């Protein structure tokens, strides 16, 4: 996240961090949304690698011990049937990912709760994208998770031609673009939190920015709009 402030840490208990293994170690990669005790929500390109995954939830400082953390391996990968690595803009950026073993609620990990099935938000709807992406366009992942306020950026604004043009579809939720603040690599998969109704809720999961840069103005940061997979996510849910 550019331009982000570190977030409490009860914020946003949905947020994971989804790592890969690396030697010894394991690697920050993107964020995702737990969505079930057992389902994180993230997005497609985040596992098109052949890694090994696992999820942390209850994650604050990747450097730090929070001694609030709980670690889970990924014991399935369900990508949405129409993803295409070779084209981001196509849209589904979207993936399940069921949990080796169910994760324990606190105040520290949460589900995310999720819009109904084709909510779409007024132009400049209040929402915050959080993360622990970079924090400058070729910069280093934060330590602590960041937090932006991004309004959205309707799909009429967001698909003109001096914004994304044809490349935003109407299954993505555009937001920022400022400048300033905004998603950038490691950020990934993670939530777009937007507030209606006195509620936060997961309107979007993280896809992609510019390749000019990850705080450009005009080129908002893209999200798949998680209300338009409501049924593709039950169904998955359902049958596995
Ligand atoms: C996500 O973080 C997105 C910017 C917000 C990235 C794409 N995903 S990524 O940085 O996780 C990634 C980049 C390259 C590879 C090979 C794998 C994953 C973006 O640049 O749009
Ligand atoms: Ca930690």
């Amino acid at each position: 996240v550019v331009g982000g402030t570190e977030a409490q840490r009860n914020s946003w208990p949905s947020q994971i961090s989804l790592q890969y293994r690396s030697g010894s170690s394991w690697a920050h990669t993107c964020g995702g949304t737990l969505i079930r005790q057992n389902w994180v929500m993230t997005a497609a390109h985040c596992v098109d690698r052949e890694l090994t995954f696992r999820v942390v939830v209850g994650e604050h400082n990747l450097n730090q011990n929070n001694g609030t953390e709980q670690y889970v391996g990924v014991q399935k990968i369900v990508v949405h049937p129409y993803w295409n690595t070779d084209d981001v803009a196509a849209g589904y950026d979207i993936a399940l990912l069921r949990l080796a073993q169910s994760v324990t609620l606190n105040s520290y990990v949460q589900l995310g709760v999720l819009p109904r099935a084709g909510t779409i938000l007024a132009n400049n709807s209040p929402c915050y994208i959080t993360g622990w992406g970079l924090t400058r366009t070729n910069g280093q992942l934060a330590q602590t998770l960041q937090q932006a306020y991004l309004p959205t950026v309707d799909y009429a604004i967001c698909s003109s031609s001096s914004y994304w043009g044809s490349t935003v579809k109407n299954s993505m939720v555009c937001a920022g673009g400022d400048g300033v603040r905004s998603g950038c690599q490691g950020d990934s998969g993670g939530p777009l939190h937007c507030l209606v109704n006195g509620q936060y809720a997961v309107h979007g999961v993280t896809s992609f920015v510019s390749r000019l840069g990850c705080n450009v103005t005009r080129k908002p940061t893209v999200f798949t709009r998680v209300s338009a997979y409501i049924s593709w996510i039950n169904n998955v849910i359902a049958s596995n």
